């Protein structure tokens, strides 16, 4: 009953896999297993005694790679990838976007396996409730609709919905809870391996000198996320056109840590 | 009429169910009181001459456990089981949720006796405050249906509405009250004894645990909910096969109660 | 006739008479002689050469028997009752609605003296603030229609729309400012002879009691509500109930009292 | 003969003269001066140079009595009296509906000199969201076919356009620009001399015995309305038989004024 | 083929260059390089393997003049340019404001190459922390929506956002790190010269000074925003006509350096 | 196609010109400046080289007929006539407020000569807030709307618009900056000179009157609007078929005097 199944985008698989994010290698692990092994591996669930998780919050500073993680799991388990973006309930028809939400579930259900990966529980969920309020009150009964399709009367499934913020503390709790959103899974900012390894992943697609070390560069970026990396090696190559190479040298990555870094804060 | 699902699904089917009780067993008893006893044995009632609880309004934190409850007590009496959605109301048309209301009630009384599980209805019947906004009052009007066909003015039958709330905190004084339930139920956080109870379940499913300590278990998992627990169990399998084990042991808790608490518990 | 306002009419032998209510008592009194006193006798009125009330306004605390009172006067009238429903009013398209307030007016005119009882004058005519736009433009729009017939501009015959609300203000100041509605009944929650009163009906319908106090037990029950009495009554029974005599006994009553009582003190 | 236009009209003069309605009395004149003289002769006031209103709007607060004052205009005008109820303007369905309105008008052309009583402007001359599509363009449509109308047969008397609304302020400027009305004349509740007038015609048929002063009860009552004196003297009588006396005196209306009064703003 | 957000694509085709506008030539610059250049060569980008960037954020002041940068690149590149006010979102009719988001970025899709140019990011972005129950959540609702078809999921498409902001400490964390919106540019108010080059723009529209001297002029305007040196040309042209003579000098130019100054700081 | 107005009224070439205004002579002439001058002589746009004058705001003492002289610049003109009320923006949201702004503009440019009149400024013209408020940011996302739109023209459509005011001292002095509006105007309340030009306007119409001295009224009238002079004459006219005479004298102009205007004196 949904022509929202072309804005769910149910086909076209994404390019980024495990192999594109890095350097969160301990979080890469939990959340392809939530959803991987139960699918590929369920028969050593049967012989141990497993019961199988009905999803993973994730949640972290902005930039590093939630919907890189999310586009991984969806291209390497490719079965039923299930995007919506929780900003997409609630219309001006009263309560649409509950209706909205029931049609999510009753789809996923028809076309189970399925994995759901929601973007932003921030426009979605509150953790105050209020009453008479025009902009929140009508998402908090698209959330109490939720609740209650993902796990309440109706089963299980086979989904194993993924959640991703960016601020876990203006979400409801009772998203926040286990049992369905079972593992909550922290995305911290990037150690100092962490800050190489992304490096490399742009680094990877490009050219690059011979007298850069990774390890150097990675002292300078600490207190930085994933997506101030990838800036850092896009405006470094932008140096590298000026001054007509076809590679990046040690020098521009250098004017790009003090370049991005500083227009973003000053720490 | 004409229904589609809406209430008129009747389904009490697994995982939870009458060997799933899981609890919380005193207000276990309660709900057999309120509910199973009158429908199984009408006679007890005529002795003392009382009308029958005409409802069981359960509440709590979430998670804690109240769907669960609400289905394993649901397959026990074998009744008309209506399942009925928290924000199914008012699709994208108006005064369409005081007609779903009605129609739900009204086959409830042909159909009776039978039992009206009502998923989070309860926290969207709230307040209204002067002057203040047209609101969000539109809703709030579909609640005064569930007021009227309860025992307001048009017998029961053998309803039996039972209510679902994540706060009490959130609603008007005309739905709270004990007297369209009667049997108002708070659900705390499992007792230490309760505790035990729930973990007794999930390893008996989970095979040999032949180290664990159940009781050691709730002393650290003091004041957790009941989906909690759930998880930490599914955490517990979790490191098992990353150990590689055909069991669970008592590391493999401590494991999971940590990550578990730790997500999820503000310092 | 439609099916609409065929179905409105006509409640046969209603459960609830003065002997199924009793305890208040004076506004009790107050509503009979509004209502009952001029129907049964046009004379008395006609004398003094007054208008008898346009309807009667009932308010205020949830649980005093509202509803309950309107199906107490209605086995006595035998006038024709009208059960109509402010939530059953008003449907998909705007106009319906007005249609029906319409039809029920009309209806009415020719069974006069007729009960035009609708159950909550809030849902059809509610304080506006400004159109958010849905349903809430249509809510001021069927206000119109209820003004209109009522003794707007068409002859009322001898109606008596007599209404009952769930909130003190949640309505527009027309319906609130009497000369409509004319008497404004606050049922008020019961005095010190009317929760003793209240326990009486009660004690009526279950059988046997007399280690039991009423003057002390209606003491210990202030500030509470006759749906709240009609609860602990019910409680009291399933005490008994589990101490299996079929005499209620004060004990039982101590118990009982007290699971009301935990949910709305400590103060 | 189309049996909606017909429906609305007439009641062969109705109840209410300028003398059954109390005191205002010089916003009686205002109406008289605005409504009736230019119908009788818009060739005198095209003699004099002036241009006579488009339609006069009764603007004022619920009570005052307004729809009172238009039984009145009714009997006096001589010239066929429109009841109808903008409720009815706006439909489940289009051209039964829109054409209704236009309907109206074309009824009042060839009924000339008429009078036309359009009667709450509410919601049907409120904002719409452009749109929301069945109650919007609903209402959108006929507020337009309501200006343009009035607007084409008044450059001079004609046709009379009279109405009244609750607010001014519960709709928004469309019907406020001296384009369309002009000529909106407050309806006050009612000046101390007004009170004592309305009290005085109400007891002029009521049997007492006189030691009444109207004018010490108008002391009292001011700041209410015309109705709510209506309502003092019906319940001033109500008490004369629950003494039992067929006459009413002072000390039942200074009574009356106590109970009424409080259930209202306030001592 | 919907003229509600097709409306917003193509504004005639600009006729504002890059030297039509200047005074922030480093700016300038830096535009040009992050999104002209891509459109304009590909195989850059290839050549040093580098993902090209998203787009430029512009903040500053207000009158600074971040329109005339979307426009002027708009001319230039010879591809699709939709400009939508970035304020005109957000609606009281709940998630209206975020469905016109998600259509003008499917449409750019659809349309690609496409800049879109969303100005004010001020009142497209809430504050998390309470400061308006209602006002927060909606704002967030649009917010978040926009950020989704960013990199959410949905890919770039060649769209270069190139979006201004009079305020950036208003923004919540989301849109404020790179990846969204990979060059974020400081545009202050005008330098010492760059009152100069702005001033001469503006008067080679003019018929010229006669007695030519920019930099005396420029001490005085220094503390104002580029609008403001504009708008002194204007008001110097009219008072021209005032004097008749109507021929801009260098005495009709410092008079009204003092006449809009008159306004602004206030001695 | 039949056309169906929005931005409503409008007139396109409004019929009220400054023919029919008498003692704002001079103020006629600083707006023929202002707006209409420029608008039909492109000529001054390349003899002097200046951009188009963007709008002038009009003050001084309300009530005088700001709405009639932006009629006759449109009327001069031969424009699309657009109304603004400013009563039909803000409430306690934000966006269709917004939206009606937009609304004009786009009507505006589409329809191009075209005066959009603005009254009234002191519900979209205030004061910034920095330290916040929440009331103030609905009228702060209002206001940015309008001043963006009418600088993001193009020369290609030039709409001009011509604001109205009670009050300049309580607006933000950023829509008294050149280049949003250019110049204001003071429309003063009349002066005696004024005041007798005024009344003969009315008199055209009004017959055989050659006892009235003009100045005996305005002299009387001190500090009296435009708007309160039409209306007395309207009311002359009343009184003069309320002593059965079609020839309206100085008697009838004194008695209305007294009754509409004298109401102010003494303080
Ligand atoms: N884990 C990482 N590995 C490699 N690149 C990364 C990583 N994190 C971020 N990036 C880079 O930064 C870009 C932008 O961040 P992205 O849009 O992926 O973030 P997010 O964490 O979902 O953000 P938000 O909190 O704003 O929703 C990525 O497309 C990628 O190029
Ligand atoms: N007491 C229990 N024993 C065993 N497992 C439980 C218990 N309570 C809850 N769970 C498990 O937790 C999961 C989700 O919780 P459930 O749906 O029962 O919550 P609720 O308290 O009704 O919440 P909400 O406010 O989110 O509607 C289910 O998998 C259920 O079996
Ligand atoms: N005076 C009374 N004596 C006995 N029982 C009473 C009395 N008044 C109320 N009750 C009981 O209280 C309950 C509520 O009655 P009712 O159904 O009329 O609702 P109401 O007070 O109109 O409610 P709402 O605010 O929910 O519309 C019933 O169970 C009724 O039997
Ligand atoms: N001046 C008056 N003289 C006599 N009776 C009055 C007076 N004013 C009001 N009433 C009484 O009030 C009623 C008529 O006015 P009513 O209260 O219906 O309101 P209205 O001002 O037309 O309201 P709304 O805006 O709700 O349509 C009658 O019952 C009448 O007896
Ligand atoms: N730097 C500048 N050079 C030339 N014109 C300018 C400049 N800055 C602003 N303007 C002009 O001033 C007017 C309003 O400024 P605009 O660019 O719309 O403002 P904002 O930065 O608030 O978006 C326009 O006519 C615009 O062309
Ligand atoms: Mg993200
Ligand atoms: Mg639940
Ligand atoms: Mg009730
Ligand atoms: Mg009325
Ligand atoms: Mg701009």
């Amino acid at each position: 009953k949904d022509p929202m199944v072309y804005g769910f985008e149910v086909e076209e698989k994404p390019e980024v896999s495990y192999e594109d994010i890095g350097g969160l290698d301990v979080q890469i692990e939990e959340i392809r297993e939530a959803v991987e092994l139960p699918l590929l591996k369920p028969e050593l669930f049967a012989e141990v005694g497993i019961e199988p998780p009905k999803g993973v919050l994730l949640y972290g500073p902005p930039g590093t790679g939630k919907t890189l993680l999310a586009k991984a799991v969806a291209n390497q388990t490719r079965a039923t990838f299930i995007r919506v973006v929780g900003s997409e309930f609630v219309q001006k028809y009263i309560g649409e976007g509950a209706r909205l939400v029931r049609e999510v579930f009753q789809l996923a259900k028809e076309k189970a396996p399925s994995i759901i990966f929601i973007d932003e529980l921030d426009a979605i969920a509150a953790r105050r409730t209020n009453s008479d309020t025009s902009g929140d009150r009508e998402v908090q009964r698209t959330m109490m609709q939720l609740l209650a399709e993902l796990d309440g009367f109706d089963p299980r499934g086979d989904v194993k919905v993924i959640g991703a913020t960016n601020r876990i503390d203006i979400l409801d709790p009772a998203i926040l809870r286990p049992g369905r959103f079972d593992r909550i899974i922290e995305v911290p900012l990037p150690t100092f391996e962490g800050r190489i390894q992304i490096f490399k992943i742009h680094t990877r697609k490009m050219k690059l000198a011979e007298d850069v070390d990774f390890k150097e560069l990675a002292r300078i970026t600490e207190g930085a996320s994933g997506a101030d990396i990838k800036a850092i090696c896009t405006e470094a190559g932008m140096f590298a056109i000026r001054e007509e190479r076809a590679k990046v040298t040690m020098l521009d990555f250098t004017k790009a840590i003090e370049k991005v870094l500083k227009k973003t804060t000053p720490i």
